């Protein structure tokens, strides 16, 4: 789905991209980014692997967006983050055209 797509897309890191999850679950049952964070530090650590702790983080945050009703909320809040990042236009059009 576009959870993937997105979290596949951003350059954010975690620490930063936490805030607009954290932002746009208002009013959701979606878990909070501690219970994020506990959650996916669990899961991390039952399978061990080389991938990074903060590509599971991402993608665990852009699914329960997904679930919750948010996720296109979410991907104009990381957009803005990127665009304040500088991230070229040419790369943002490639997340453009889930919209």
């Amino acid at each position: 789905s576009n959870a993937e797509r997105l979290a596949a897309w951003t350059r954010l890191p975690w620490e930063g991209l936490r805030y607009s999850y954290n932002r746009e679950r208002r009013g959701t049952a979606a878990r909070s980014c501690p219970q994020l964070e506990a959650d996916v530090a669990l899961k991390a650590e039952t399978q061990p692997s080389e991938i990074p702790l903060e590509r599971q983080l991402i993608l665990e945050a852009c699914r329960e967006a997904e679930r919750f009703g948010f996720l296109h909320e979410l991907s104009i809040a990381i957009v803005e983050m990127e665009r304040l990042n500088k991230r070229p236009e040419a790369e943002v059009e490639e997340i453009a055209k889930l919209w």
